[PDB]
């Protein structure tokens, strides 16, 4: 990944070997768990389209699911290259170049290209495109790992209150429902799924109280 | 491996510890699944050829297969020697020199002049160029090693179909295929190896659907 | 060892408690298999005669094989004192001093006089003259840790044919034999010591195949 | 301990925990093998008399051998108290001071002091001289460890003879004897003491043959 | 101008006072004698257009001269807007821009678009194109200032022959003419417009001789 | 001024004898000559405004001049307090200050607040705002130090065309005319102010002929 | 020219206007005295080619003088590519290329090859071969400017020895005379041409006396 | 001049214009006063004997005067031949080698040899060394241009005695008299030859008082 | 000098000829007027007593004076020698050596130990201790060249009262007198020396005035 030094100049390092061993053991220990790609995300901060396939390239397993990342990036590729067209003939542009869907994916980009094209006084974020290419790729991915949807969480008769909300919303987390569908959830599908004794505990709070006063109520 | 320092000299580093552990013990685990060599291209990272040595000859078992690779090495470092010829006699050449095949494979060439080549103004790449000459020589043994070739995927009675599909690439992958041979495959052997049931499902679905609703659809 | 710092000044450093434990624990695991001169090699890099006898010093086992390599030492000391005779008397030598056997093997020379020795303008490689000094002698160590010679080599009746060649290299690997004794061995005694079936089908090849269209022939 | 920077100023760091955890795990795994000392030399490299006393207190168990330690270094405090005698009174000293025995061991010396020590343009090595106290007091503490001695250590008959050389150079080693010991042991105790049948294969090597063709003899 | 600092980072410096005062003394001393392009040449190394601007600008009199060097630059960026035609139009060209022929020099463009001009990977020697159009105006302004021609060049009956040829170049270098027109003066004019005693002296000299051999003749 | 140093950080340095001595001498020497003001412009190269303000207080005579530009100076202060209005009462506004016409000016602000300013990630450039209103300020003192105008300007009798174009451009510089402005006198005042002998050589070139082969024609 | 900064890296820097002005004020003052020379070698330390024609062209006068400098360097041009001969075709050389004659003297070499040359492993010493191209044409040059012979130098009747050996050696430096032509001097041809009275003094002293006893004698 | 950076590395910086023209201008003013050497001394701090001859050949006159130093600087590399004898034949002397008295008079040696010399760790001061030969050379230049001799200087009859001593130890100072040589002349010889009314004031003084209470009696 | 970089290690940079140009131009200037004793204690800034001894041994100049002060500099080496004995003798000294009265003054110290004396923990300012016994010795040069004392200095019949305080203060600066003895000279002498106008006008201001209201009231 590209790195700031005491400086400033953001000089090029490669990924380290305890990068590349946290990566593959969050693979191995966790499958495809949401919280898989929030750490994605932290491993690989600034880096290349190269060191962006790498770690793609070293999971094992899960080829079925690598095969939806692999075609989530080829439909952004195409997108890119329709929203973003080539001005003209590339008579006199330089060693630079615009990039085109398979250079921001690292297909037929050399690495001094993606170097440089970050390096650039208006830096090209391919580092950071090719991320939101493959984090809305990897929803995709743990969108059909959640073994349940959300209709089908209820309260168990003897299972505490605090259980039945660690599995709500493990499984609102999984399906991936924006802050406007969590919003509606938690206002009209929590209390109603819950056990009868707790959901009336929770009918006579009020409309709508927050849920550091209501899973107290059913403690 | 050459590193990038703050002020951008290109200095020569050895080896870490935590390089020479991260690479043996992928070897000891994975023997030689096709993630390796993704692996292996990231753990050596500028690498000379010394250090490229290095990494080859701390592999303990697997005899079989180091000597396709060293064979490998040898039948790229002949036809080094063909395609770039020696343009007349050394009378006055300096102290750098011409790298033929066997200074690439760091057989014949000492480490002062390895870290020279790659510095010169126009670096000569001879970590990169026997970089590829052990990549295409591991392309070889992970061809070899895999167990069933893809025309006896076929998917069980009580399988589910995301583990047919995972099972499908990963003897894929282990085959080396291109994109257009894998482009064939998935339009022509995908839907015709499945289960009767979820064959049918999907040649209602149309001539070519993505993967992405193509298994959701025999969920 | 002496590593060089961004501005190129050789200054000294520590052997790091990594380099320590990473050579401590391949003797433990592997005795004296022959990957681990490679990893020797490796670890002591620009390590200065100090270091070198710290790493030696450190083995707890295996002391019949550390005196074997106390022993190579003391002939190669004793072969430099006779090729590299003293010029005359040290009457005006100044602080610099002309290293005799004893001195590039660390017994009577201090740590400031290796790391002089080492930078000078025409350095001294006595950190690398002592190193070829342990490896002739660690090459002596595991040809007689070796359990077999490569004429009890045989290939079992159910023993598959990559296994058999797996266990042929790395006998030959033990025994230590040059590139033009491995040529002999591929061509003369690899083919007839092999089953009787497999045999035949490698004779059907031709005189000389190469090991990457051999082995697959008896798959 | 006293670290060279890039420019060469000795700048004082702290100990690492990692070079605090892995003296520690020495000692627990290995009690007082004669291989801790070459060990304790690496990890304690430049380390100041702060320092050095902090390896020695961070132990747990074996407070008998400590003992011997405190008793040894209280030794060499006095003997240093008279070779090295108070010239006058310090009345104009400035603010350095010639060190005593106990300064040198860290009892009667600040931080600051040791620094100053170290760092004066004829450095005054006080972490160099205190770690001869403690070597020297760890040679007598591994002499009681030795579980045997030399006369004891006769062939079984059933043992090989690479396993008799191993036990009897690691009593050896744990004996502390010097090179001119261990030349008469190599000579006139190591064949006399094998099996009859060895012996005699040995007696007719001839007077003095090296090790390396010794044990092969017997292999 | 920029400036190579330690790291390699083109940094921007400012003008200084010893270049600005050096840059002005030319000019008022000798007016526009021929060795003033050769001097401008060399203050002005690495000068940003802002800078090659505040140079032109400092030069009190001599505002004839001025004019015609702000004719020709106007010359030289009209011809760069005709052979550097713009491609289309910037609808999404980034914070860069391809510069027209007001940009280098100095008009239309600030001076932070100067300076990254230059620092591009692939850099627009801005800063070089528009020196080349000072220069080509400055050898204008100096064919102007030539007091005669090289055909009313002819030696005194009293002068010597090192004045006479020291007129002759003067006269030949204040016309700037080309190696290969001066190289027709030098075999076809220098002999005979001499005085007719040095010139028959010449004559008898050979066809071609060199000035080395020549003037010595005419001592 | 604000120095950029090697690694970027705009440090404040104070400005040099040699710059304190150059911007004296300039206007000892030539009073109020139009190229005073790019002088200025270059050895105040990012000057703070207490160190713009330096500049303009060491110069001695020309007081009727400095009272030019104090209020010119003062009505740009009072123009930036009317276009730059105050949003709401500094309440919560922090250290920083949005900056009045009285603190570009130097007036109000201390030297602290002028270097955060213009070190603000995006840069408040009061040492470039207030530089355009000392060079505003210094275009009105040029403009009557001109000892005669335009209409002015003939050419003598004896006088040659080069030193009638020299004054006539030097006129034109200190009457501070736009390009606009200039082209029109080059094409109808420039001929027709001439002698009548040249001023006919000047009307058979045609309608506008460049100055290059203008001057030349009446040589 | 190159300098070396606190790394170590051959950075080029541009000619210091001080650099550009000490030159050209040793040749106003002095015109070709033999220690202009000395002068040169020193102001140009490490120059490049482009920054050791620009010290040669930035000479007003002695045109005469600067066209045996031009003749000289040509004629070295030429020896150059007659005894360092092209090997072969440049079909594979790289970016780098063996400098011809013209490229040593800067005529058809960029300063981008220039210092490249210079920075090689093998440094191409292209500013020091066209340093000693220079030097030898300027003892050409100052030899022509000599006013006297060494055979016209004869001592004065009332001018003292002093002054009659400060004639006679500058008279012999102006003639560029090797060790042993000076050495014949001072002993054959010293004694014999001064004053008859001196001349008696020193031929009482013997056959070869030192000039520190010599002088004196005369006093 | 060798020079110290910020880290500490000896590295080579070439001599400044302004160290340049310092030393010419001080030998064309005053000619050979004694304070010329102490200049010297000052000018070429840490100076390669390359250096060290460009500041001896940049003299202009005064060849009478380096002449001397020419035959000192020879008498001293024979002395330093003698009393430095060499040791053997340099059949494995390295690239370093022991100077001789023509490489320390920088005759023999390269600039790259005399920057080595001075770097190695017991540095080899050649650089120091040729600077007393220099010296000692100085010394005698500046003793045959003294105008007078100490017996010849008395006082005037109205001069004051503040002009005596002045001149009494000016010419003490170019005849280069020792400490115990000056000790003599201020107690018997720079009383004795005052005028007779101050010499009786000084008689009366006693018989040994200083200079500070003696000026004063004569005031 | 020792001078602070920017790491802040007192690294020993030469004497500039900056700084030796300086000192030695104000002596020619001003011989011993008041102010060169402040501006020398600005010149030599940190300076070595090597440096010091070579800014007093460049003037040329007032030997009289010069003998004055090494008159006492002998007095004060002399008065270190008694009030800082010798502790004992120096058996186990180290390297470093407390300072003699003759290696502060320069003498018998090297330059490396007055180096390593400043660099001291506890630094030895053998540099400060020597500026004062200069110092104290320039007090006693510039006492000597006042041409009048206090009592003969007073206001003429035209002179303006202005000047009489300029003349009055000029001779109190010269004769070195303390703050109690100026506080007498300006309450009892100022007034009473004046003219008799001007001093009535004095005496009616009181018995203690400021200059500032005093001088104006004879305005």
């Amino acid at each position: 990944p590209i790195v700031q030094n005491i400086q400033g100049q953001m000089v090029h390092q490669c990924i380290s070997p305890r990068t590349l061993n946290a990566w593959v053991k969050v693979v191995e220990e966790k499958a495809f768990s949401p919280e898989v790609i929030p750490m994605f995300s932290a491993l690989s901060c600034g880096a290349t389209p190269q060191d962006l396939n790498t770690m793609l390239n070293t999971v094992g397993g899960h080829q079925a699911a690598m095969q939806m990342l692999k075609e989530t990036i080829n439909e952004e590729a195409a997108e890119w290259d329709r929203v973003h067209p080539v001005h003209a003939g590339p008579i006199a542009p330089g060693q630079m170049r615009e990039p085109r869907g398979s250079d921001i994916a690292g297909t037929t980009s050399t690495l001094q290209e993606q170097i440089g094209w970050m390096t650039n006084n208006p830096p090209i974020p391919v580092g950071e495109i090719y991320k939101r290419w493959i984090i809305l790729g990897l929803n995709k991915i743990v969108r059909m790992y959640s073994p349940t949807s959300i209709l089908d969480i209820r309260q168990g008769p003897k299972e505490p209150f605090r259980d039945y909300v660690d599995r709500f919303y493990k499984t609102l987390r999984a399906e991936q429902a924006s802050q406007e569908v969590k919003n509606a959830a938690t206002e009209t599908l929590l209390v109603q799924n819950a056990n009868p004794d707790c959901k009336t505990i929770l009918k006579a709070l009020g409309p709508a109280a927050t849920l550091e006063e209501m899973m107290t109520a059913c403690q």
